[PDB]
């Protein structure tokens, strides 16, 4: 509460609008500009119930050094969320994650060096690469090194998460070299309402809802850890006014499943038998296992996840998608026709 | 095995040290320069060696369908273009974010399209700082003590931060895409053609021009310097035996303080001791760098010549000394500007 004008960038997508809903909820003294192009993946309606005094979207690219500044002289906080957030695209077009992830977040980080603010990057467990499955590690993956800390090499495979990595480098050494009032967290797969039905868990429950196949990349053994996105507003809350200055943080709700695991739960709660779906091509460099360690910011930030039931958590999940078939189901022949050009059923 | 390599940047410092060790060595190969010559760039490090083997093409690495032009051309990217200094960085990191990273990622979607060998040539500034011999257990030799390829990268500078940010999509594009790219990480240059903008040029050509050398701060800071004909051959031998995807450190075990090397300097030129300014210190100055070649010298059998440095700096005088015309017209337009953000410490 001590920052009462802040800018969101990328608060129309689907981790920024939650955290959005999280500041109006939580923290009423926050007024909140919202900076989004409004892409594919941007929807006025993540935000709709809750513009107006307190929250403003001003659409707009953030690489846009104009714009930017207008709003930033305004501002005394920057909570970054604005990206390319979607692997598949990056492998077929990495050219807009080259000048949003990078040069976007160059261009803020030039404008909270100008006005002397508080800049908060968000960013992913991506950055670090892979991990081996627990089965073929020492320490069944409780051992050091087996999941992501905050001293974990980067070593990023893909267009979005080079990007993101490099967004992240420069964030630092804006931090060393210019005082920039900047802290990074590192974020485990979030999933939850209003995720944009590219994404694994929301195009597996609105194809079936459609009557369309899931489709599982290779026999689905990679491994990610889920958190719910409300966990992660308020991860991003407690780094945003707790951390210390120039630190990453990584959040994670230590809730590692494979692929297959899930779709087989989203098919169970969803009364679909057990081997309806379909088995597609696999991912381009797909990256193995993911997991972090939050040990950092639960120890010295006081922050704990409260949606640790998976099986819970996407129920509620469901729900949403099902009660809100209005919200995505003009978006879905076209996503399906787009994965169809580099997806076929193997 | 290649034949006609576009060396990017090879009117610069490096990249013309390379390009002169083609045309000396493998007269059978043909280069084609590509180089924007900013202020770094100049004419006279190639005139004399342009003919039927080295030809120059005056153009950005950021120009698209110049890059597709001559790439189709080509066997082989070998990419020095960079902007390269520090100090810069810290004033104006705008043309930074432009070469360093859109540069190179021109370059490598260049490399994928026709499918030839990229080599990226980066530096250890990429993994940040290292504590001074006195203050390590191992004083230098013990693990962790100097740079290795299992190295985080932690970058502190605009300059450093780019070149970090260039080489992990270089290797995203490898995993992605299977490009066919090699990184190498070399320590400090020095020799003959650097722009005397660098440290030991501007104090070796202040003396020749009667203004006092400058060191920054007390000159604690611990760079491992390295002769660029021992960088050149490292670069020839990875571009031609490396393996793919992989990073390799060139380094030849020079560290010197900076006080040391331009006491050095000062005996090699007859002047006292104390004939220097102390000048302002740069921001977020990294400390000490070191780099362990052990991968490079195991593997590929490179092994640095150069490795005398109180000869390699004599030799290194002697040219500025003999050159006087190569850099006299740049003197006091450098001086110029540093005195725009350096001032002698009193
Ligand atoms: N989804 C996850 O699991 C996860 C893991 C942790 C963090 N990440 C990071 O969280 C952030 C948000 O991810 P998401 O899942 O909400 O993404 P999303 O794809 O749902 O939303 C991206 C948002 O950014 C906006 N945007 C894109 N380019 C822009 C530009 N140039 N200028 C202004 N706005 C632009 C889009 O319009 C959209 O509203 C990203 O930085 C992502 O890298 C995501
Ligand atoms: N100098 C060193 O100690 C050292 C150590 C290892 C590696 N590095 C790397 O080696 C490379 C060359 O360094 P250097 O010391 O020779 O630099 P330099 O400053 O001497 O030369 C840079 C060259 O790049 C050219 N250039 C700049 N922007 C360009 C663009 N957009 N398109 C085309 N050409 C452009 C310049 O005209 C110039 O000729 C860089 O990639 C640098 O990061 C340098
Ligand atoms: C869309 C889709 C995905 N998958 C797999 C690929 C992954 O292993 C897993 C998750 O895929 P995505 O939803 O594409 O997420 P991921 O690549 O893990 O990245 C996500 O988490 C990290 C975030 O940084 C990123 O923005 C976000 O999209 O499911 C499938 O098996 N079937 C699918 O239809
Ligand atoms: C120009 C200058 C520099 N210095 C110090 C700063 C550094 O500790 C040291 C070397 O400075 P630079 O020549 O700016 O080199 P450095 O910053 O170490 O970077 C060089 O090596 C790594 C390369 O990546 C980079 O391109 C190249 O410029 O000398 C001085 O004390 N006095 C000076 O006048």
């Amino acid at each position: 509460s001590q920052f009462k004008n802040i800018i969101v960038t990328g608060g129309a997508g689907f981790i920024g609008s939650n955290f959005v809903h999280y500041v109006y909820n939580n923290h009423p003294d926050v007024h909140v500009t919202v900076l989004d192009k409004l892409t594919y993946a941007g929807n006025k309606a993540n935000l709709e119930a809750i513009l107006g005094d307190r929250v403003e979207l001003v659409v707009g690219d953030i690489a846009d050094a104009e714009l930017v500044d207008k709003l930033a002289a305004k501002a005394d906080a920057i909570v970054h969320y604005a990206a390319e957030s979607h692997n598949d695209n990056s492998l077929n077009d990495p050219s807009p994650f080259i000048h949003t992830n990078f040069i976007g977040t160059y261009t803020l980080l030039e404008a909270a060096r100008k006005y002397d603010i508080r800049f908060h990057h968000v960013s992913t467990d991506e950055v670090y690469g892979d991990l081996p499955l627990r089965e073929d590690l020492p320490g069944h993956g409780e051992g050091p090194g087996e999941k992501f800390t905050a001293e974990t090499n980067y070593n990023p495979s893909s267009p979005y998460s080079s990007t993101k990595a490099a967004s992240d480098l420069i964030v630092k050494a804006w931090v060393r070299s210019f005082g920039v009032k900047a802290t990074i967290s590192n974020c485990s797969n979030n999933y939850g309402p209003y995720q944009h039905i590219e994404k694994f868990i929301p195009r597996q429950i609105t194809n079936i809802l459609a009557g369309i196949k899931p489709k599982l990349y290779g026999e689905g053994k990679n491994v990610r850890d889920w958190i719910h996105t409300n966990d992660h507003s308020t991860g991003v809350w407690a780094i945003l006014t707790k951390g210390r200055m120039g630190e990453t943080y990584l959040i994670g709700a230590d809730g590692e499943k494979n692929n297959k695991e899930v779709l087989e739960l989203i098919l169970e709660k969803m009364g679909q038998p057990k081997d309806a779906y379909d088995h597609v091509t696999d991912r381009a460099g797909h990256d193995l296992r993911y997991a972090i360690d939050a040990s950092k910011l639960r120890d010295e930030l006081g922050w704990t996840p409260q949606f640790t039931d998976f099986s819970e958590g996407l129920e509620e999940t469901i729900q949403w998608y099902t009660d809100n078939q209005d919200w995505w189901k003009a978006e879905k022949e076209a996503v399906e026709a787009n994965y169809a050009k580099t997806q076929e059923v193997i």
